[PDB]
């Protein structure tokens, strides 16, 4: 199942190495494995019509909950997922892992899942046709605790990472058999196009929900973009 794919990915990432400016690496697939597997098992049953793909976790989302775009509030309240989360070895004090006790809200996840809930009401109606997964489960931090996107990695270190993640995504698409794969943001979409070349699947994009990315009407834009891709939302 999905759990096997995630475990395989984590194992593949276990051997990886990253150089300066990278100083801290979080792998929520390890320290937040139980809620992650809960998500996969409860909401990831094949087949899916559409797959949403995020690039990498935010510090207050999946890095805390193990759930893609997993803002604590919406994960506990709507997905009904709680669970034990331990701390990563290379934890930075400016981005501490409090798990479901974390009091900061990940805006991207709050917005995305808030939107999904707005459209579908219950998780069952959404996951009947859709799923959301994370391309790269690793969080990268500077010595000062600043975020580093996978984009800004050394090519020699970036290539195997993207290799493992491409593998994971391919296995994911094979299992869930979606007709459309939608990257959340440009980076995710690029990764989807490259990783899934050769697949009989349409690769698309919706605007990234981050305020830091970004017009005044993200939800309307994404709804429109979904309309263009021929997916009823």
């Amino acid at each position: 199942g999905l759990a096997a794919i995630s475990d395989a990915l984590a194992a593949d990432l276990a051997g990886l190495s990253f150089s300066s400016p990278v100083a801290h690496v979080y792998n929520p697939l390890l320290y937040a494995r139980e809620p992650h597997v809960a998500y996969l098992s409860r909401f990831g049953s094949p087949p899916k019509e559409v797959l949403f793909v995020g690039m990498n976790p935010g510090p207050w989302g999946m890095a805390q909950t193990g759930v893609p775009f997993g803002e604590v509030a919406v994960v506990t309240e709507w997905l009904g997922i709680n669970g034990t989360v331990t701390r990563p070895a290379g934890e930075h004090p400016k981005k501490r892992v409090d798990g479901f006790a974390c009091r900061r809200s990940e805006v991207s996840g709050r917005r995305l899942w808030g939107f999904i809930r707005e459209r579908f009401g219950t998780p069952e109606r959404f996951f009947a046709r859709f799923f959301v997964a994370n391309y790269c489960p690793l969080l990268f931090l500077t010595a000062e605790g600043g975020n580093i996107t996978p984009d800004k990695l050394r090519r020699g270190e970036q290539e195997p990472l993207f290799a493992a993640c491409d593998l994971a995504l391919r296995r994911t698409v094979v299992l869930l058999r979606p007709r459309v794969v939608i990257g959340v943001g440009a980076f995710a979409e690029a990764r989807c196009h490259e990783a899934l070349e050769g697949f009989d699947v349409e690769v698309g994009r919706i605007i990234h929900p981050s305020p830091a990315s970004a017009n005044r009407d993200w939800a309307g834009t994404a709804l429109r973009q979904l309309a263009e891709l021929g997916v009823d939302f």
